[PDB]
């Protein structure tokens, strides 16, 4: 039936149309009165959108890490591949640095002020900064996932990743075969739940849809200039990223920045339209096989580097924080400015490489530095960035696949003789 045409269309096209026609109709019924009929029946629909998303936080970001922290471990790290590491690591802390920077220039969300209950956002008291290093390591590791812990989760699954890592090079060949089999059925949830965020964002059109018309029809056209800036903020972020970052890199390693984006078209290309850095890998792989690298060395980094490797996802946590706080009224202070940094190279690290996977581990983020979901004021808030993300998810994808060939660049010129 018509249920099947709606499938095979394309998601990203779906999500653009329900965008527009949302704006439409909410400034249509902006006047002559029934708001309140918006937010009534056609709030209900949005909801249920918001509240899939946060079903996806926790399984990924226990999953995600311990697969990630078992390919990264010391054990079973090479010398080329401690190289390329370290790559990836450094260029993700500058990037999200460069978007707080991007951030504070432009001031996104300043000018709307948010009360749905009629009382603004409090900041809650922060504890002693002993208590909440402490905090870190969970007492019961059950604990954490149940009550909806993400800090003490992290910490437990990054070194669980490590403790499987050095079982897999034990003598015992029963240790070992339990090693493999705990490994798997990690992964194979982390893969499951993949599946279900593609799901989800088959139903984003009509969720988007709910969100912009409750949105528009209140605050008015003048969410329309704040987010306006929200997406040049990204994208003027991203385009220093390839200028003052990629191009002085093989500037010094030597390599000819003409050149290496001349045969890099075709990949950024497709990462553009298919917005999913796996899909692109194929188109990846090939196109170094031209730039004449050696067949071992990008059959390792970028099979590694697709998922490890995602700057332009931490650039955009950066700016989406900050939109938020602002929007609320709330000012981050230095101390939650720096925990920005180490949640988000965390963040980008689990990060899957479907389109939309962005906006479910931005939670990660906002619980960190003190801005809880379950807050009315924040869910409001996260609902706006929630309803573009359509527009940033191309551009960041194409940084992703560049830093991922760059990458490759160096280690080729530097491991040859
Ligand atoms: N589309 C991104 C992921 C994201 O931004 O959520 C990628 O595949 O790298
Ligand atoms: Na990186
Ligand atoms: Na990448
Ligand atoms: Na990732």
């Amino acid at each position: 039936g018509l249920y099947r045409k709606y499938i095979e269309y394309p998601v990203l096209q779906k999500i653009l149309i329900g965008l527009i026609l949302g704006a439409i109709v909410g400034l249509i019924l902006g006047h002559y009165g029934y708001a309140h009929a918006v937010h009534t029946y056609v709030k209900p629909f949005g909801d249920l959108f918001v509240r899939l998303l946060k079903m996806l936080v926790m399984p990924i970001v226990f999953a995600s890490l311990v697969v990630g922290a078992a390919s990264i471990s010391p054990a079973r790290l090479g010398r080329v591949g401690v190289k390329i590491v370290v790559y990836y690591l450094l260029t993700s802390a500058f990037a999200v640095t460069l978007g707080i920077i991007m951030a504070r220039l432009f001031n996104p969300g300043a000018g709307i002020h948010l009360a749905v209950g009629g009382q603004q956002f409090q900041p809650h008291q922060a504890p002693p900064l002993v208590h909440i290093l402490l905090d870190i390591v969970p007492t019961n590791p059950f604990g954490a996932l149940a009550n909806g812990q993400v800090l003490p989760t992290i910490f437990f699954a990054i070194i669980l990743g490590i403790a499987i890592t050095y079982l897999m090079n034990s003598e015992n060949e029963k240790v070992r075969k339990s090693a493999e089999t705990l490994l798997d059925a990690i992964n194979g949830l982390a893969e499951a739940m993949y599946k279900i965020v593609n799901g989800v964002m088959q139903y984003a059109p009509i969720g988007v849809f709910a969100l912009i018309a409750h949105v528009m029809a209140h605050q008015g056209v003048h969410v329309v200039g704040e987010l306006a800036k929200v997406t040049a903020a990204v994208y003027v972020g991203l385009t220093l990223q390839i200028l003052l970052v990629y191009f002085v890199l093989l500037k010094i390693y030597g390599i000819d920045p003409i050149s290496f984006i001349k045969h890099a078209k075709d990949a950024m290309l497709t990462a553009f339209v298919t917005s999913s850095s796996s899909g692109t890998l194929p188109v990846t792989m090939r196109v170094a096989k031209e730039m004449g690298i050696s067949e071992g060395i990008y059959s390792f980094t970028l099979p590694l580097g697709a998922t490890i490797n995602m700057d332009g996802t931490a650039l955009y946590q950066g700016v989406a924080t900050f939109f938020i706080a602002n929007a609320l009224g709330s000012h981050l202070t230095v101390g939650q400015q720096l925990t920005i940094v180490l949640t988000a190279v965390l963040a980008s690290i689990g990060t899957a490489g479907v389109p939309g996977a962005g906006a479910i581990m931005l939670a990660m983020v906002l619980h960190s530095v003190g801005l809880p979901l379950t807050d009315p004021n924040v869910a409001a808030a996260y609902a706006c960035i929630l309803g573009i993300d359509a527009i940033l998810d191309r551009g960041r994808t194409m940084v992703n696949v560049t830093g991922d060939l760059t990458g490759t660049a160096i280690v080729a010129k530097t491991e040859g003789t």
